């Protein structure tokens, strides 16, 4: 019904805004999957065995049978930190990303709204063309019948109003189309929309480009990745370097086993060897490592690190530039919607006097009808084209807002005291 | 050199299909290469060994030598048997994109084929052009050298004469540049081309929009696609949660080793201990492990698992939407193509009056060759927009109909009526 | 100052070539991780275990220790080498990837120079039309006031001069926006920049076409590309052959180990056999096998290869035919732009006439001073078109020698003798 409205429905329905959460939710929790192998590790080993000596070595025999425990335990290794710290920095760019893509859900609703109302306008306007034309038509071909022209403005006439036909087919094929792609952002039918009021329409004047400027340098979002992304890039030359660092684990176990023998042949000369036994090992103890001549492997790595830290690096560069230039464009559309819509005024007021001219002609009778239908289509296109212009005008100020990283819910709020009157889509 | 006789050949010729080919036969192929690992593998172990020891065991020498062989396999490990389900899912999204790639072709075939129609109709208008204004060139000199007009109207001719020839070349240019668009898709230079028969045209009515959405959801390739994505989701959360599933294997080896021992210790009361031994080893054994803590890893990438499905199933409600905007969208331009082709031909039809009239005029003579050669230039205006209009109207008829999902290359009857005699592309 | 300047400047100021670099620098380094792998690996080992396992053996103590060394040498594996020649083929792809960026990046500099000079004209025209405007409003209210306009013909009047207002303010923010964009390549603010000398312009004939597709067959980038791209799939083929083969390897070690033990119960009466021991070996030896059956893997990899080289070859198929595209649609722009040229020069001659005939016609007292007003806008305008002709001729000529892939600071040179005339990049 209303712009508030149709946002509050659009932020809890839109797929896209939801598969940015869902991904900033499962980045989130790799966190876990960074620490695991941090903490202790536990498994078992059971197995069997069977052993047979031939060529010559027949008559021997085994049996196997082990089970046992295992825990391991690292102590000392700055690899695993390194990956927590990444880990870290891939969920804040999560969450920028998150952001970014709800101001684009904010941008891309106003944007449909207008354009469903712009596509009313346009419908009516192209309606009182039709009529016009049709006027038109009937007059040259009463003055042919009555023997005043030819066949040819005939077929000039009945030509100009084809046209028409196709136009007004296209206006609707639009509107039906602007209708579904609101659909598509929303979710819903609406068969009314919220109408501009013109009683209170603001043309407020826009703040020096400079501050702008400065303000958008410190909660862009755009800008705030590339530095997340140079840090990540610094922390990954990190860890590079841990490569050739020692470190220390832990190790512990316990197992038991059977190991009695049978067979004939084994018997005789034994001498206390082929006895049967049972045995189980409790070895624990730490370990270390520390590497040399490895023919430069992890050192020809760091040298990639610091490469792509200064790639990084430029592409940081590249990004503030481009936020200049952005910003600025913004800034120049802004003063150059006002200049249109002063220009836009004047032409409405222009063709309202020629209309009430054309009227009052023929009210005294020096007028045809014709020129009375025409003049109020050129009134209904200037007031087309005017509307647009206030509608591109608001756009702009919410594009601008984007551009300076500061838009939100709230911002749209005072532009929904704009829209008050309600107007249908598919009148009847 | 009808549309049937150029896609024949561009089905065998397009690389752009070849590619999407050779990546089907690689994702099929694939399997094979996952189903390897399940079976038994063989391999060899031959070495040598030399030691020396010292410390406590001084003066004591040794050499080794060894060879034998390994088989081991696999009785229960379903992660290989989720592998060959998850390629199985990965060929039939290659064959998906396949069937697209093939409906692309059928488009932009022809696409090309009426393009190459619509440069040599605009360049038969703008020679016809050129002539008019070359005779209102020589009008006006004639005038001049003999008075009537100031110099300023000639060089007014000059320029218009001028402009003319500009656009003439630019015509003859993206005349050449459509036929090399039309050799770059099917692989051939084609100098002649059946064109539109006028006298024989078919402006059908479409289906109800309902029924197309239908056979949409029913029969759409993105959508299948995105299907196909969603079910292989949910194939790799069940992947994910085979980690707490225990595994065992069976191995068996068997070789031989003849080692024998010397030196002056050994020689001399040996006691039976050090005597050289000739025995071989035929081992065979099962082995099982099982995780019992993990430090909470798998219990951290099943809820990435469950992550990435809930994204691939907002992915998939998106690809829907998707879909029912571009086939309503799809039957308003064809309704649109038929409301244009109505107006195009009244304006043809009146057309025709004029340039009538303007002949019978200079036959007794009120009129001047110059107003002939004008109506013949905005004749042929009115006929190259009305052969652009119907080319659109069947290029939208298979945007509609690709749309669907159900068009190979049934298209035999839709375009074979449409033939005619052969018009060339490139006359001299 | 002029265009060799900002080139210069660009060439070391750039982010986007920097970065390009930096990928060559990356790719170049990474040769050195691929040989690594071929030098020894040594190492370095050190672990105590303390172990009571007592299933049969209880109050038994034994302590151990140990540190070694480690050297390992690989004598035969053509699974290095293939790694070693596939990352040269990436490092040459990186090289023509930088080469193409040198180009795009003159491009870019040349098309954003003369954008200035473009918008320069634009708004001296604009300008010049807000000057006659004006004057016809102060003589249509002049007119009303004297009683012989209506009030419409005022509103008419006003409309006209706030649309061109209008159109001065969207022609000065593009001149700011121009000169913004060009910063965003240098990182500098331009206060003047030179302008086209008209009396030293060039008006030559392009090469015939054949010996433009020949050089272009011989030095075009993107067709180097294409070829690097299918010998590293060749290499890739080899390399996955090469898993069948045997590999060879050598080792050596030497370590000490303490392993004593403790405790009353064991001395005594112990044979020898519990004694502690301070033992040392030195063992070194060799290490061989030979794949026998490994399932589909083998097998697999080979067909997989041939399917990525056939793709590989479809592509560099469609890269050929798409180069032999471009090089005749650039051969047929430049025409193109000659024969525009041609016609805006005498549309040029035109309007100076028709200026010419207006400014002695007032003279004499024939017309008034808007005549003359307009007649200049007239004149002023058609420069607009001569002056964005010339510089479309250029840039198409610099597109074309990129094409050919000839394109140097050398080419970019012969330009920069047509402009020597230094002119403002904001007016007053």
């Amino acid at each position: 019904e209303n712009l508030m409205q149709v946002y509050q429905q659009a932020r809890l329905s839109n797929p896209e805004l939801r598969k940015s959460a869902a991904d900033r939710d499962a980045a989130f929790e790799k966190i876990n999957e960074a620490r695991s192998p941090l903490l202790p590790q536990l498994g078992l080993g059971a197995d069997y065995t069977y052993s047979n000596g031939y060529r010559d070595a027949n008559g021997i025999n085994s049996n196997a049978t082990s089970a046992s425990l295992q825990l391991t335990q690292s102590i000392f290794d700055m690899s695993k930190w390194r990956a927590l710290t990444l880990q870290e920095k891939a969920a804040g760019i999560q969450d920028v990303t998150y952001q970014t893509d709800q101001q684009t859900l904010i941008l891309n609703t106003a944007t449909a709204y207008f354009n469903v109302l712009n596509a009313i306008d346009v419908l009516s306007y192209t309606q009182a063309q039709k009529e016009a034309i049709y006027r038109q038509l009937d007059q040259t071909t009463q003055r042919f019948n009555v023997g005043l022209v030819a066949i040819t403005d005939v077929q000039n006439a009945r030509a100009q109003y084809d046209t028409v036909l196709a136009n007004e087919l296209t206006a609707r094929n639009n509107l039906d189309n602007a209708v579904e792609q609101l659909r598509q952002i929303t979710g819903n039918y609406y068969p009314e929309l919220a109408a501009l009021n013109v009683e209170n329409f603001k043309t407020d004047k826009p703040q020096p480009v400079n501050a702008l400027l400065k303000e958008a340098e410190k909660r862009n979002l755009s800008l705030l990745q590339a530095r997340l992304s140079q840090d990540l890039a610094r922390e990954q030359i990190r860890q590079a370097q841990d490569g050739h660092l020692p470190t220390l684990d832990l190790t512990a176990s316990t197992g038991i086993s059977d190991t009695s023998y049978s067979g004939s042949k084994t018997r005789g000369a034994a001498g206390t060897q082929y006895d049967d036994s049972n045995m189980g090992q409790n070895k624990v103890g730490l370990s270390f490592s520390l590497p040399i001549y490895q023919g430069g492997m992890v050192n020809s790595q760091v040298k990639q690190a610091q490469y792509n830290f200064v790639g990084a690096s430029e592409q940081l560069e590249s990004a503030h530039r481009s936020v200049v230039q952005t910003v600025r464009s913004s800034f120049n559309n802004i003063n150059a919607s006002i200049s249109s819509i002063n220009a836009y005024k004047q032409a409405v007021v222009s063709a309202q006097s020629s209309l009430d001219a054309m009227e009052a002609g023929y009210s005294v009778g020096t007028r045809t009808i014709v020129d009375v239908l025409d003049a109020t289509t050129t009134l209904y296109n200037a007031k087309q084209e005017l509307a647009n212009a206030r509608y591109n005008y608001l756009i702009n100020q919410l594009n601008i807002k984007s551009a300076l990283g500061t838009l939100n819910e709230q911002d749209l709020l005072a532009l929904n005291n704009a829209l008050s009157k309600p107007v249908s889509t598919n009148p009847e």
